[PDB]
């Protein structure tokens, strides 16, 4: 077993090596999903062990045995709950172009059976699957992936709820005009009031989030009003530490991806105070997260220094002072 936190990168290729020597033998162990699982939860080094073991599984033919044989009913449940974990930037890719359809079915049944082990597996892999594209967003909400977070936002599991949350926040960067307006079709601010609410400070987050980049777009900014949870921000940016908060919520991750960030940046430049609160209080929670690493290069990378400087000088002091710390922690 794994444990410690030093520099031995000797564990890294002996759980990789035996990955791809049980990958090796297609033509069920299934004690990849219990080893991965535990290598994600290593404290500082989880993040570059996860990574590591996940691209072992797709460079090995692993991700490619997953996605076949996800069909078979002996081998759902196991194939979903080790592709749930390793759906990382490379191997969701992979995913999206060949076998789509499925890895969001055997998502959606996997939601639907009351097992809330099972129910956490489903809403994982549609959370991940919504930080693609347009038009993979556009798909998995043809196939019903919304429809399978929204089934699940009447949960009372902590864990279903924040896949629930966090798909819904990703749904809204990553899905566009058209798929905003699905999502206010289906009545998203409907169920993510109940998560807006939540005494779970991770829940509560990413559902005010999603709300806050749905009001971005000036087409639906009267609906999403009517739900009224965006009076919810301003008590939490108040009230909680950036550095505390960004220790319990995507500090074990190093932040979120480039490509996430760069989807928020024009939530800086809102019609609405409280979104541009939320904002700002998400790039001055991670720029300490990249500061640690030494990659600020990423808000030049995209143009979130423009914005950033914009709102610090606005008369709006809450995200003044926000979008100022995080200035002072890039450069």
């Amino acid at each position: 077993a794994g444990s410690g936190q030093q520099e031995i990168e000797q564990t890294i290729n002996k759980y990789s090596n035996m990955l791809t020597s049980i990958v090796s033998s297609l033509q069920y162990l299934e004690k990849i999903n219990e080893v991965i699982r535990r290598a994600w939860a290593v404290p500082t080094h989880g993040h570059e062990l996860g990574y590591s073991l996940c691209n072992s599984l797709r460079q090995s033919g692993g991700l490619d045995l997953l996605m076949k044989n996800c069909v078979k009913p002996d081998l759902q449940f196991s194939s979903a709950q080790l592709l749930e974990q390793c759906l990382t930037t490379e191997n969701r890719k992979h995913v999206v172009d060949n076998g789509l359809d499925k890895v969001v079915n055997v998502a959606c049944v996997c939601t639907k059976n009351s097992n809330m082990e099972h129910s956490r597996v489903g809403t994982g892999i549609l959370e991940h699957l919504f930080k693609h594209s347009e038009g993979t967003c556009s798909d998995v909400i043809r196939l019903g992936g919304l429809d399978a977070v929204l089934f699940e936002c009447r949960t009372s599991d902590l864990e279903t709820l924040r896949h629930c949350a966090s798909a819904l926040a990703n749904l809204s960067l990553y899905g566009g005009a058209e798929n905003q307006e699905e999502m206010i079709l289906r009545k998203v601010p409907m169920w993510l009031f109940p998560l807006a609410f939540h005494n779970d400070d991770n829940i509560k987050y990413y559902a005010c989030l999603a709300i806050a980049v749905l009001v971005a777009n000036k087409e639906i900014e009267a609906e999403v009003l009517k739900s009224g949870c965006l009076d919810l921000v301003e008590p939490f940016v108040t009230s909680h530490d950036p550095s505390a908060f960004a220790r319990s919520n995507l500090a074990h991750a190093h932040g979120q991806s480039k490509h996430w960030l760069k989807r928020l940046v024009p939530v800086l430049s809102s019609n609405r105070e409280e979104a541009r609160n939320l904002a700002a209080f998400h790039f001055c929670m991670e720029a300490g997260i990249k500061r640690e690493q030494g990659n600020t290069d990423i808000f030049r990378e995209i143009n979130a220094i423009e914005a950033l400087k914009n709102v610090a000088s606005c008369p709006n002091a809450i995200a003044s002072k926000f979008a100022a710390q995080a200035l002072r922690l890039i450069g």
